[PDB]
RNA sequence: GGGCCCGUAGCUUAGCCAGGUCAGAGCGCCCGGCUCAUAACCGGGCGGUCGAGGGUUCGAAUCCCUCCGGGCCCACCA
């Protein structure tokens, strides 16, 4: 007997399946076949904004306890010579079977996929130093989130209930009864979190794609994830599973702390001043910029955010953040921002007596239409709506490794459920 | 004492000095849609009679008179 990590990645199409999917199936023939799975599988999160992802750049993997490492490879390899979506070009799959003892060794490996940009030769070369028996399909873009998935360390993690449909009811789609998935926020939360997005009603653990997945309930225990699963109904629910991922972590973030340049397709945290003042484009798309350790930075603030751009607007220039989310095109795509420290604004008015009063000449002060003298203007403070604290956008547009507030322990904490 | 600017839906604005689809548009808002691929025109709807008053004309947001409100400049007196 032996314990071998199996990874997988980068198996589902754009009118394919699942890449969890695919590892439940081999995961069962493991089981009956070739002896036992343990624990519970991994869905670990990677770099959100590689180009490659097929939507978003989730790996796989799982430990398992095989007499032979040899029929595990062909029985995986299987699989996906069966229901792996080879037929598109946007799917390159690889899997990985490393010796448990050696896992440990790759956390540097998926930490790199996780935050930065790798290449299929980086991957290779893991591979080649501990002769890791694996899979390279075609190009084999796969090694590379099969290495990550199975090193990636969890120090926090999320774990998530996934559950499918059964096969005839594929394509079709899905049937279930909203309002018990509000029962269900509306009793577990924050327990379970980011399923449903009250002030913009949606229920977003429940997928409008080919895939086989039917709802995925995110949770912070088993317990949630079991009273959660039961208190609800929709279609019958064939196969489902546990993973434990790094959902809402933001182990992608890179403190701006830990380095000098700002690269396009990374994520970080930075602090910053409102040089730039807000404003909007045609679409609800609001920008700003902020002065920062590296200079002068645009942040972008999407429609798809919604009542986050309600409290952007109301950031003035001069204004003290900090601002979570990858750049792509040169801009920070906001997923939550913090408001450190709030800059008062004046306004200068022209005085009055009758009425207001006008200015005579560069120099001359100002006189009244009423006949009288006034030499300066009316400054006033003016009261801002604005307050500081953490925003962060509504669970609808959350992003898979994006932290939410609720699970933050920091106050100003300004929630959207 | 004189000389200028500017005011079109909640904002930001086309059109205005070539007056005859008297009202276009982006944001907002109301209402939907997409997607748990951060996402640079996703939609529809309501919404202005064009600062106020007045005059010319077959007719003005659109030319003229003046007023309200914003705001500016040059001189003079001292
Ligand atoms: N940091 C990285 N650098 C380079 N390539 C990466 C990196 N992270 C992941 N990849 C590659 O990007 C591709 C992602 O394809 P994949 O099909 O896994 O998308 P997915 O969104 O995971 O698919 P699904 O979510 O439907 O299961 C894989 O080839 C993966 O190896």
């Amino acid at each position: 007997h032996m314990r071998v990590w199996v990874g997988i990645d980068d198996t589902d199409s754009s009118r394919g399946m699942c890449t969890t999917y695919l590892a439940v199936l081999a995961m069962e023939r493991v089981e009956r076949e070739l002896g036992k799975v343990i624990g519970f599988p991994r869905l670990i999160r990677l770099n959100p904004t590689i180009p490659y992802k097929t939507r978003g750049n989730g790996a796989v993997s799982f430990l398992v306890e095989v007499d032979d490492v040899g029929e595990l490879v062909d029985v995986v390899n299987e699989v996906i010579i069966e229901h792996a979506m080879l037929d598109d070009e946007k799917t390159n799959p690889g899997a990985v079977f490393v010796d448990e003892e050696l896992a440990v060794k790759l956390k540097p490996f998926a930490d790199k996929a996780i935050k930065d940009v790798l290449q299929i030769d980086e991957a290779l070369f893991v591979i080649g130093k501990y002769f890791i028996p694996h899979l390279r399909h075609k190009k084999g873009r796969g090694l590379i989130g099969a290495l990550a998935a199975v090193g990636a360390e969890l120090e926090d993690f999320t774990l998530e209930l996934i559950a499918y449909r059964y096969p005839e009811r594929f394509g079709t789609e899905r049937e279930y009864d909203e309002e018990s998935f509000f029962d269900m926020d509306y009793e577990l939360y924050p327990q379970t979190f980011d399923n449903v997005d009250w002030c913009n009603d949606v229920v977003v653990c429940i997928p409008n794609t080919p895939c086989p997945v039917l709802y995925g309930i995110r949770g912070e225990s088993v317990e949630a994830l079991y009273k959660a699963m039961e208190s609800v109904k929709t279609e019958p629910v064939d196969r489902r599973m546990i993973f434990v991922t790094n959902h809402a972590t933001d182990m992608h973030l890179i403190g701006e702390e830990e380095v000098h340049r700002l690269e396009n397709y990374r994520s970080y945290r930075l602090r910053g001043r409102v040089t730039l003042e807000p404003y909007d484009i045609e679409g609800g798309h609001v920008f700003f910029e902020i002065d920062t350790k590296f200079g002068s930075v645009k942040c972008a603030a999407f429609e798809p955010t919604k009542q986050f751009r309600n409290v952007i607007r109301l950031l003035r220039k001069g204004d003290v953040v900090e601002v979570y989310g990858s750049m792509k095109k040169d801009t920070i795509n906001l997923e939550k921002i913090q408001i450190v420290e709030l800059a008062e604004i004046w306004v200068e008015k022209n005085p009055i007596c009758g009425r207001r009063m006008e200015s005579a000449g560069r120099g001359q002060g100002f006189r009244c239409k009423c006949r009288t003298k006034a030499d300066e203007k009316l400054r006033e403070k003016v009261e801002r709506e604005l307050q500081p604290g953490f925003y962060e956008v509504p669970p609808s547009a959350r992003r898979h490794l994006s932290k939410p507030l609720i699970r933050m322990n920091v106050e100003g904490r300004h929630i959207f459920r």
